[PDB]
Formats: C-alpha cells, sequence, structure tokens
C-alpha cells in the first residue's frame, strides 16, 4: 500500500481537523495523492463536518465517511443519544484499507483524543493504528497544561507499539507569551515538531491556507512521508 | 506508617486543592489524623498558596512544602524563570515519608497533571507514588473530554504499578447538563468514583465546607482508608 498516518490529538477541540487539512494541502502541492477519513464524526446536528472542513481549505476530494452522530458528544454518548451503535472495528479497518494505495498518504482522523472509544468494546484509534500499521500524528496546544496531555498521549502510543510522527501544535499565537514559547521548546524535547500553524488558519481562505500549508512543515519530512 | 495517598489530576484547574481539602474535612471528621503535603508550589505572584486554602477549608496544620515560584507555570518553567533549580527528588520523597505515621491520612498534592516534573532531572509525582508506596487519587472534570484524559491518567498509572484510589469530581455543575451527566456515568465505568464536588465549593467557609466534604464521600470509605 502507501502510507496511513493515523492524526489524533491530546482531546477536543485542539486542531486535529486544520492540521489534517494542512498536512494535505502540503502533501497535494508536493504532488502527493491524498484521502483523508474520519470514520466516526459527532455534532452532525450542530453542523461538525471535518471531511467538508478539509476539503474546503485543502481541496481533498477524496473523503471518505463511516459513523455520522448527531449530538456534539463523546463517540460512545453520541451513538447512545440517537439510539445508534458504535461501528465495528474491523468496519473502521475496512474503511481505511479502500483508500490505501501507494503513493498515496491516507491520513485517518481520530474523534477526540487516542484513547476515545470508537468501536465496542473499548477499541480505539490506537488500536486502529495497530490494525492497520500506522504511525500516530499527534496535534497539540501551546497551552497551559499541553506537556501533560503530549506525555501521556505518547506513552499511550508507546505502550502499543504504535510509532509517533511527531507532534503539530495546532494554533500558534502571534506573539506568543512566556508560557507558549515555553511550551513550544519543551514539546520540541519531547519528540519532533513538525508544525506551528498559526492561530486563525481554519479561517483563511483557500489560496491562504495553501500558502500557510506549504510553509508550515518541512518539505523534506512531507516528501518523504510517501515513496 | 499510616496510609499516603497522592491526589493528582488530569490537568492543571481541575479542582485538585479544593478535593485534598475535601477529603481531608471528611477525614478528620471522621478522627483520622491528616497531613497535606504540596512539595511544590507556583504561581505565587498572584497569591496561589494551596496548603493556606486547605488549612482555612479543612483545618488541617500539618501542611508541608518544598519549594514556591512565582510565575505561574509548569515548575520547571517556573524554576527557569526564577533562575533557580526544582527540589530534588531526595528531599520530596524523604519528606512524604517523614510525613507518614500511624493512623494519618497523608495526602499528597501534585501540581497540575501526573506526568508534571516535580523535581530534578524528569521526576514526576507518578516517580514519586512509586517509591513512597502510595496510591493515586485523581482529580477529573466533569467537561468534554474528561474520559480521554482519565483513561490516559490511569493508564499511566498503571503502567508504573500505581494503584487507583478512584476518582473525583472536582466541580460538579448546577444544573449538570447531557454531557456532565453522560460523562458521571462513564467515568464510574472506568473507576470508583467517590466524590464530585458541587461548583463554588471552594468559596465556602469552613464549617460549610465541612458540612459539604462530610456528604461528598461515603463514609466507610474514608474510615477504611486508614
Ligand atoms: O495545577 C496546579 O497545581 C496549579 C495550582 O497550584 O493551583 C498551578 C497554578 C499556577 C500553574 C499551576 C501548575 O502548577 C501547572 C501549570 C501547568 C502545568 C503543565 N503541565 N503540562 N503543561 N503545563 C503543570 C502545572
Ligand atoms: O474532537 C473532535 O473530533 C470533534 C470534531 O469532530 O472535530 C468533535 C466535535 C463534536 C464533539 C468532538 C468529539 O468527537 C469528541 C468530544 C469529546 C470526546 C471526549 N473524550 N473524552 N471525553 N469526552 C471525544 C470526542
Amino acid at each position: 500500500g502507501g502510507t496511513i498516518l493515523v492524526v489524533t490529538g491530546t482531546g477536543t477541540g485542539v486542531g486535529k481537523t486544520v492540521v489534517c487539512a494542512a498536512l494535505a494541502s502540503a502533501a497535494r502541492q508536493a504532488g502527493i495523492d491524498v484521502a483523508v477519513c474520519k470514520p466516526v464524526q459527532t455534532g452532525t446536528a450542530r453542523g461538525d463536518d471535518d471531511l467538508a472542513e478539509v476539503g474546503r481549505l485543502a481541496g481533498v476530494t477524496q473523503l471518505a465517511g463511516l459513523a455520522r452522530y448527531p449530538q456534539p458528544m463523546a463517540p460512545a454518548a453520541a451513538a447512545e443519544h440517537a439510539g445508534m451503535a458504535l461501528p465495528a472495528r474491523d468496519q473502521i479497518v475496512r474503511l481505511i484499507a479502500d483508500l490505501d494505495r501507494p503513493g498515496r498518504l491516507t491520513l485517518v482522523e481520530g474523534a477526540g483524543g487516542l484513547l476515545v472509544e470508537l468501536a465496542e468494546p473499548g477499541v480505539t484509534l490506537r488500536d486502529v493504528a495497530v490494525d492497520v500499521a500506522a504511525a500516530a500524528l499527534v496535534v497539540v496546544t501551546a497551552d497551559l497544561g499541553t506537556l501533560n496531555h503530549t506525555k501521556l498521549t505518547l506513552e499511550a502510543l508507546a505502550a502499543q507499539q504504535v510509532s509517533c510522527a511527531g507532534l503539530v501544535i495546532g494554533s500558534w499565537p502571534d506573539p506568543p507569551g512566556l508560557v507558549a514559547a515555553s511550551n513550544r521548546s519543551a514539546l520540541a524535547r519531547i519528540a519532533m515538531v513538525r508544525a506551528a500553524l498559526p492561530a486563525g488558519a481554519a479561517s483563511l481562505d483557500a489560496g491562504d491556507f495553501a500558502a500557510m500549508s506549504a510553509a508550515a512543515f518541512d518539505r523534506n519530512w512531507v516528501a518523504g512521508l510517501v515513496g
């Protein structure tokens, strides 16, 4: 196949979707074919639709979903509230495997953070990453508390031998305060920081988002993801 | 000795100090002698002094600490900003062991969450809990995202064979809401929920806080701690 990369985060609202869009944009500009999938999407009754947002920001057309739940809650709770079931583990894996292809970067966007239940019983994006032999890109904030959450998430990845592809700061303030600057230096001692997306990136138009994305990542790292 | 419990949280600002105070108050009312140790405290420039708050809310007098940094930052960053090192691992472990005594509940309050560096070099409250053979009480929120952070923290405790003494919800909203209610049910599927402190409890006077605390915890669990 190609390269499968799960995109997780330290939590919800940390920048998973905009990072997915930014990496997708950078890879497409490098001539890499990109697919993005969001196997579990909650909050659809609030307008949450991460695949649509990635298409809007990055131009990705190869978008794949599976489960959609109305309430903006954790998947298990949103499914319960809608009277629906979570997907099965093998259904999530099938979605991803159908996309995987030599030369293609397939990004698998999680729901919330790494240990959120996506399938019964207690199957998480970590388990899915093992099934499809994917590394994990971890989206983090620059805010107070990020170092603890990042180290917790990386330890959890290592516990199941899921390689960490690096960190991305989802929103980087301009100018940075003392806490944000300190956190960025400390994050870079824990793992490679692949990018720090400028605050407000999700509000850029298509052309400005593309330029931001190309400058945000190291071109050699993006090109090295897919042979 | 007695019973040592580290009191950690899924992060910072989740209610660790008020939970320390609440458990201390419930234990004191059960006739248990209580000490509270906050080895490292930051944010003292704006007035943060968690030991003073525990003393006022719960009446604890054995209040022990080693280091206080003015800036409201992670300990390592606050120490770097001040140009001074964090305390030594030996200082923290020995202070706690010295506080511990038969018939006493010694609560050790961390700074931020479980994997925060408290001593040089890279020593955390988890490492301290291993050294003094303490179980860990985990303070969690009721808010969106709490389940992931709680599961991550519990996995990290288990990875170094630190027993989990349960969870405490640091602030229970009024009215709760669908997410808070769902999270409270889900948290109980992960570990014992020992208490859920009403929102605003940190503003109570000592008498009102004691009444809140005694009702918040199961009296049999508190008495069983020592
Ligand atoms: O949480 C506590 O104890 C607080 C309290 O004393 O009230 C402290 C108040 C000032 C900062 C906070 C702290 O100490 C802290 C802040 C951020 C981090 C962190 N972790 N990962 N990234 N940053 C760790 C600790
Ligand atoms: O974060 C994402 O993916 C968001 C997105 O679709 O962009 C989703 C928007 C709606 C909810 C959020 C989600 O899916 C979610 C929310 C809370 C939790 C949780 N974890 N622990 N306790 N609660 C887990 C997932």
